[PDB]
């Protein structure tokens, strides 16, 4: 009944854990507990769950040292189950030292994880779905070696089931692959979407499904030359657009009101949910795609590093978006962006895409709630099995 959550010390990981807390606490009267430092706790002071504090010990940070602190926290709570992240490393160890089942939560796509888990569990290599990853390539980094170890470990430490912030409609094939690879029952919980006025006032005065949202920055990388390239792409697309930047860089006084730029935080969920939106030029972050496909918005894939290229090519495989064609020197170009923007948002050829993103969206709003219901009842199963084990 009582569940405990230890999200990693990353804002890119706190929101899924908090939304999962809201989802599990509202059903089956789950006595909820969430453990993370006060700094990361006081940012989500909004709307059934109980929060916890954590004090580190003074003399990538000191999170690997809060072992005994979390041990005392668990000895205090003694919860029925712990849902940990991926980098705590000692969270399943401490959960076992208190005889608490540890369930691993993966806030990432299943195919990106399947690549690595299959490279690990099968040095017989091969890939059952090779339209994604193929062989006949050569690559080599201790940076990535540590990451992959932290990745496999948290995949093995999970008890029976592995929670994942994804759904079957996008990659149930890869979900079942991950299940058969890790020998654990992959239980999806769907996406976890949370939730000044000038943006709304401008977006309401437009036609339906004629505006393209852009947020390739998303608090990562964005150079002025790349700013110029994506700006010329947006301009020669002759389309209404709302672009959010991180921080010469164009002439907004010139192509104003046909578009709109924001310096920092935009209502991404509210913009994508608006009926006048029909495009999302994204960096292919997992949370971004999970939000985009929930509102029936196709995905212009401008990927770069990490798991984003795999997410983008998965979206292209399921036919809910399209990727930009990089130029000769491996860089997206004005035309490489405008081509796909026009072919997706306004062209009749991309209607297929435009339709699938809608046909999928309703499905997510049709089978909702029951995903997390089955996830909750599977957790009750593991706890009861543990008690029966004695
Ligand atoms: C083993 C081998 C032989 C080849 C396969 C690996 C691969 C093809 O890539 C090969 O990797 C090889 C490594 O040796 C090299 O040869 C070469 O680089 C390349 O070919 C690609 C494909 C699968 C891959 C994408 C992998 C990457 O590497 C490592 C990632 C990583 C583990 C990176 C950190 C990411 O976490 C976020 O990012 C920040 C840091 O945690 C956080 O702040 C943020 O919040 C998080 O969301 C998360 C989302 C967890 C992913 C999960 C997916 C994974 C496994």
């Amino acid at each position: 009944i009582s569940i405990a959550l230890l999200p990693f010390l990353a804002h890119g990981h706190i929101s899924p854990f908090f939304e999962l807390a809201k989802q599990l606490a509202k059903r089956n009267c789950n006595v909820f507990l969430c453990s993370t430092p006060i700094n990361l706790s006081s940012i989500k002071d909004k709307d059934a769950s109980i929060k916890l504090v954590e004090l580190h010990l003074p003399s990538r940070n000191a999170f690997e040292t809060a072992g005994p602190t979390f041990s005392e926290i668990l000895k205090t709570l003694n919860p029925d189950l712990l849902i940990y992240d991926f980098n705590p490393s000692w969270a399943p160890e401490i959960a076992s030292s208190h005889n608490i089942p540890a369930v691993y939560f993966l806030t990432t796509a299943a195919a990106s994880s399947s690549i690595g888990l299959h490279a690990f569990k099968n040095p017989g290599e091969k890939y059952p779905f090779p339209d994604f990853y193929d062989n006949s390539n050569i690559i080599p980094s201790a940076d990535n070696m540590k990451l992959l170890h932290d990745f496999i470990a948290c995949f093995e430490r999970s008890c029976d089931i592995i929670l994942i912030k994804s759904f079957r409609e996008l990659e149930g094939k890869y979900i079942d692959l991950l299940s058969t690879l890790s020998d654990k029952t992959l239980v999806p919980v769907g996406p976890l979407v949370q939730d000044t006025e000038q943006i709304i006032n401008w977006l309401d005065k437009r036609a339906e499904s004629t505006v393209v949202f852009v947020c390739f920055g998303s608090e990562y990388f964005l150079s002025n030359e790349e700013l110029e390239e994506v700006a010329i792409g947006l301009e020669i697309s002759t389309v209404n657009f709302i672009w959010a930047v991180r921080l010469p860089e164009g002439f907004v006084q010139r192509v104003g009101d046909r578009g709109l730029v924001v310096e920092g935080w935009a209502p991404q969920a509210r913009i994508l949910g608006h009926s006048s939106t029909g495009g999302f030029v994204s960096h292919c972050g997992w949370s971004s795609i999970a939000e985009s496909m929930k509102f029936g918005v196709p995905v212009i894939a401008m990927a770069r590093h990490l798991d984003q290229p795999l997410n983008g090519k998965l979206a292209a495989e399921v036919g809910v978006g399209m990727e930009v064609v990089r130029d000769e020197n491996g860089k997206y170009k004005r035309e490489g962006i405008a081509e796909v923007i026009r072919k997706v948002v306004v062209e009749k050829s991309g209607e297929v895409i435009r339709r699938k993103a809608r046909e999928l969206s309703e499905k997510m709003k049709e089978k909702g709630e029951q995903e997390i219901d089955r996830a909750v009842e599977e957790l009750v199963q593991i706890c009861k099995k543990k008690k029966d084990e004695q």
